[PDB]
């Protein structure tokens, strides 16, 4: 009954884009999942570029109701509105109804394991873009340690967050989700130069249930 | 005559638990919140002075203390646009006007003030909101090679600063009450295409 | 996904047997041998991914299994520019193009994955290619203080790693389908004044 | 008669803060001692920021002496002002006069045995901050050897000196106190990522009477 | 003109013990201070030159010496403002205002020059004090990429340099006698949010 | 014989004023030297005022030859007229006179080592004013490096060079004298706000023989 | 076919000029190398300043065929316009003429091995000028990446890619030939002050056959 | 272009067997030397691009080869500033000023290049210099991470870089021919506090 989980009533359309090349970089996805592209007034929740990226929603329309995962960004969509997957449209109502009544909010994701870190290519103690991957709620503030105190990145559109002159040592980074809940954890060292492309690196928590 | 009791009439609307003018947005629904006249609200000139406030408003049937999120732009003076639930509480929602009698009061903060860093913001031009305050911000200011370096605030409550580098900020906060803090804020970007972001303060107004 | 079959075009070219850009010398003459196309070779945006994977392409007159070990730049999606004797088993080579179905399948590897040393390396900073996998490699990891640390993946078909030291190596692979095992090696030079060497590993990726 | 134990004329409020948690990064403190928070322009005496952390002041009131340890950071205190804990303050006044004139000076701290270093968390080869305590006197400056040199590192508020690449090899440091004594002592190496808590490391040597 | 006698007047004042314009603090209470007035503190239109001189000071009475700490503001040409205990020493303190001959001389050091480095320094922006110097400092270089760099001084008696960096610097000092000494000092801060600190030097003017 | 070099016949007077204040803001000057003020007309060469600051000039009397540094303007003089300091005129002539017949020419200073610049007090990177000191022969045209290309500032009657939005880097500059000579040098980065008052860099450059 | 090999038809003269000191910047030339200068409306291809600057180009004459290299802009050139050098001109023509008929096209370049890259005398982080050379095509396009993104930067008439703030790290640089052929590479950290002559750096790429 | 035949005429000066601006110092007393005009020194742009090259000069009464060791600032194209016995050697001495032929030729060296480290060096900002070439050198690059980098040659005849490291350096010469060799370097002081210091190399540039 709070505001990340207020409940949100829209409409939702459905489209086969989002399973490759979504906004969001979060490719591989499992091309029997159900997803989405969410538009931007709750994918941007509070300001904050991609908030709801990698999000869980759990959505009910006229006739069922699926859980999807947020891989792309809906750029036309209005208020609450998705932009569904076939098979999570079909799950919860006719396509030949074109568009359909839905109401959805956010909910723990069907993860295993802890959470993990997307170095985008180019990044180095100069610049980077990190992104994370298999979070439990969506992620709203991504915190890293420079001489002593904490320094709060922002998140982009492509769902990464940006520093700069973060240095080249072993990072300690503080994670929040939209819940307020808090995990800290350590990341590998970025690269000198950013002459790299993508690699991952596991992390070592999980926000909680 | 920050203390002092204003008397006016209340309205209702269900405006204001999102995209009210003082860019407060995510409003917990279970706020009580209203919008605030521009004579109490631009307190001084300063615009968006009692953004944030709370105010303890006494009507007909109770007392109730809400949050002052929005301008209520034809209102009068001492005139508060309240929503439904505050509303509710102290009148008879029949009525559609009501009158009340209120004060700035402290807001029951927990932890410390945060900033609220505005997208497009850097180390060019930069709009940095205060939020979790315990009572109302007037004057933000940031040290510049060893003077204090005072930015106007906005209709849109946050303080506009420009050229303000892209080092390690420090600055001090100025409240209603004319009680100072000084606090350390992480540097702005170099560029300013990034959205929204927020980092926790280290300080709090006292009580 | 990765395992799905590609369809695109075969062109055919006598570079790949020295001097490809995943630095897989020697080849063996006998061996068939393909470039990949950008788009598969840096598979989820990780450099030369499938890099030594094995092929398995079907084309109009037979199915050839081949090694991939350069990239092909021009290529479209799903291309390939297939060595000479690899292209004339699965199609005709007066035609210079054809039609192609392929996917990633098991190497027909035997024994251990095998470490090479780029020259330069040390223990400030490092470049290690795996070869003789069963599958592409995604993910090489090495332990320091006790917890991994992930190294990326280059164009040139090795994982380098800044500041890994003068110690023995712990270190994990991950391949294409997610099956990780655990090895050790040898310490890298104090200094990088080293040519190129290699180590054999004591695992390979399940079958 | 040296600018270091000047007899400082002021007034004393009491408080119960202090304690525990207080801006020195002292604790733990006995229960029954007697112990002070001091105005910014005594405790950051020269500017050097905490420069009198850890000192005790002898304290004359209208009734009698005590003296005190200096724990805290007395905000809005004015000039030689001291928020005195509430023994501190009856031992020495009436407290139903709210705020009493008070008289003070520096003087050697009752200690035995040699200084102690305390290593902030998250100090490391890279950047480290290092607390001394247990000192006879006020440490105004503290330089550890690299290269052949000595080198200088800055005092915080929070009661340590802070230092940049200070490396993961054994330290030669040398510490100066208030009155120009100075003592050298050698600190085991920093740990070689900033992945620690806080530790606590025996010093030999402590300033002269 | 460095050892040329000054003919003026002096007054007294109790300032200059603490909270000086040169930020010479701590003074030892026994010394005797002045002010200067402006014409000779700012020689050459050097802010604070002569800050920290010694200034041999014949009044009717008798004569002393004085450590220059402050800024005589409304000063006359070669007017100095001193403390009590040096005022009585040459004058008959009911007087008021005596006339005085006076010049620069060597002062008594002991030992090397001292650095103070003003708080908010750092690799972007430096202020960088020399004190306990022999003959009053008026040129401060410093050594970058190669090159030395004169750094402008101040009214708060520091020298002010940007972008120096972070790394041990080499150094150069003149006195007003045209003598020339080198020094090292130690890495400034990488970042501004420091408080003031001292380093000892390793030389000294030559007598 | 070229038009730098030209014979000026005039009149001297002399004057006791210019060893301190003088218009081209030389001091601090040796009182044993020989000085002199230059009447606008050769003082501002070409337009370019100051354009003989600094010069020496050797000057013919009646009764002996004498070299002088140039520190002011002789506001009232006429054309070829010098206001000498009276240690020149009673080597060229009777003081008794009053004033005297002359014939003068720009001739090499006895400089030793290289050039030396005066940055004037408030100078910064919005607005700078640059002196020329310790030259060979008169300096006419100072150009500094901006954007790959040399920016030609103006000399003012105080003898600096003045400039607009120089920046804050280190400075490439380009001396011309009044001969036609060119030197490069470089020169350290202006304050980044006009707070600071004056200070001297060394060139490391000097005009040929 | 396309608009950058369209074939030009227009007259030649020949010119002892453009092995040196041409405007392109392109020395040190073979002295049998068969060269021209090319006409402003060519050779500023698109309003690309020195567009085809470094081209070869394919002239047909009245008598032979042979191919030329574009160091110098040829100011006074018609549409079409080439001044070759003389034996490029006795090589498709006969000198007595004075004036050939020509016809010409963009060609592949004799190249052995990858671009190779000139940085401009006095570039640095703050201002840079960098040429290409030895490249197979025109060049038209020089982008580096800066913050995550990349930036384009301008040609010149003296045949080098300016940019200001490129920084003093390791750039990633992307060109795109005449064609529309777009290879991507590295180059190391411009000097932090523009105080340093021209250097040459190798590339290691070259545009497709 | 490089090793044409350059036309010019020759004057004579004392200067250059010590502080000539191509730090070429301790140069032999007994030793042949020049300065040289700046177009044939800084060929290509390149600063000091022909230092301590050796220069085979024809006058008119003999031939004599001359090692350059300065900057002949005034000097015309093909300009060279003679020292008085290369002068005498192949000119009239009286004469003041005669015509010269000469042309870039092999060094008469022994043994392998030698570094020469400028003081203030360091992993910071560091200036190479290389003495004992057989011809001149014109292109200096050392590995950095696994690539070249290249580094700017100065007027004062070392090439400098930023960042380099304090670690060994591989390096790569490359002569005004296009002659290319390989080396080794040790690392660079961690501080820039010291003098000049040498280093053999262990190579030679072909004949
Ligand atoms: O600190 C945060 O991460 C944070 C995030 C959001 N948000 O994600 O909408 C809002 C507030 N806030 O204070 O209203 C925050 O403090
Ligand atoms: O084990 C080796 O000694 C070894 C040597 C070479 N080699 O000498 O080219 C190549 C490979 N390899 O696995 O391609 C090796 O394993
Ligand atoms: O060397 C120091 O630690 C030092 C400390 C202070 N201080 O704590 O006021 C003053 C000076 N000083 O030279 O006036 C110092 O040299
Ligand atoms: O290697 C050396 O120790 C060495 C020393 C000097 N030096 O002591 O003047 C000069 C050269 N040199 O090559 O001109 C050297 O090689």
């Amino acid at each position: 009954s709070a505001a990340w989980n207020d409940v949100c009533s829209g409409t939702a359309t459905y489209t086969s884009s989002g399973y490759s090349g979504g906004a969001l970089l979060l490719d591989p996805i499992d091309p029997n999942a159900t997803i989405t592209a969410l538009n931007p007034k709750q994918l941007n929740y509070g300001g904050i570029q991609a908030a709801l990226a990698g999000a869980y929603l759990q959505v009910q329309g006229p006739r069922g109701m699926v859980t999807v995962y947020v891989t792309d960004l809906y750029p036309e969509g209005a208020d609450c509105g998705l932009d569904l997957s076939p098979n999570a449209f079909a799950a919860i109502g006719d396509t030949s109804a074109g568009r359909i009544p839905i109401r959805w909010q956010v909910v723990a994701a069907p993860v295993t394991g802890n959470v993990v870190y997307r170095i985008k290519e180019g990044s180095s103690q100069y610049w980077a873009a990190i992104q994370v991957r298999n979070h439990r709620y969506p992620v709203v503030k991504f915190e890293y340690k420079k001489n002593g105190d904490w320094v709060s990145l922002p998140k982009t559109a492509y769902n990464h967050f940006v520093g700069e002159q973060m240095g080249a040592q072993l990072l300690e980074i503080r994670l929040t989700d939209i819940r307020g809940q808090v995990v800290t954890d350590t990341l590998g060292a970025l690269p000198s130069q950013g002459d790299k492309g993508v690699y991952f690196a596991d992390g070592h928590v999980q926000f909680p249930r």
